[PDB]
């Protein structure tokens, strides 16, 4: 499970949307992605890295994970969505029109690549989107 064309890698992340990892923690993603594990390995270190965090540390991480899924949206919805979840957002759509919003808009894609990130992001972006709610 390797997404061979490194324009959403985790390398492409660690001085931007990733930057907050410490070396050991890149270097441990790396070693991982490296050695084969699959990506929801690397979801998962990211993840609890991500819980376990601090007071603007968190919320950094949270808004950098934000625009590292927004890339992602980007490609899986295209900037045509993305474009109307972020005005929707700007223009005063509570977290559940974002998730209504988000939930057709990614219904509406069904390309099987962009699925993938669907599949793959989609629940994690939730909590990082925080749109979650309850």
């Amino acid at each position: 499970g390797s997404p061979e064309f490194h324009h959403f890698t985790l390398e492409s992340s660690l001085d931007t949307h990733l930057k907050w990892l410490s070396q050991e923690q890149k270097d441990e993603l790396l070693k991982m992605k490296k050695d084969g594990k699959a990506k929801k390995e690397l979801e998962a270190k990211i993840l609890h890295y991500y819980d376990e965090l601090e007071g603007d540390a968190k919320k950094e991480a949270t808004e950098h994970l934000k625009g590292g899924c927004r890339e992602i949206l980007k490609h899986v919805v295209g900037e045509e969505k993305a474009a109307e979840l972020k005005n929707l957002k700007d223009s005063g759509a509570s977290k559940e029109e974002l998730k209504a919003k988000v939930e057709e808009a990614l219904h509406a894609v069904t390309d099987e690549e962009k699925k993938q990130y669907i599949a793959d992001f989609g629940p994690a972006c939730k909590k990082i989107y925080g749109v979650h709610t309850s």
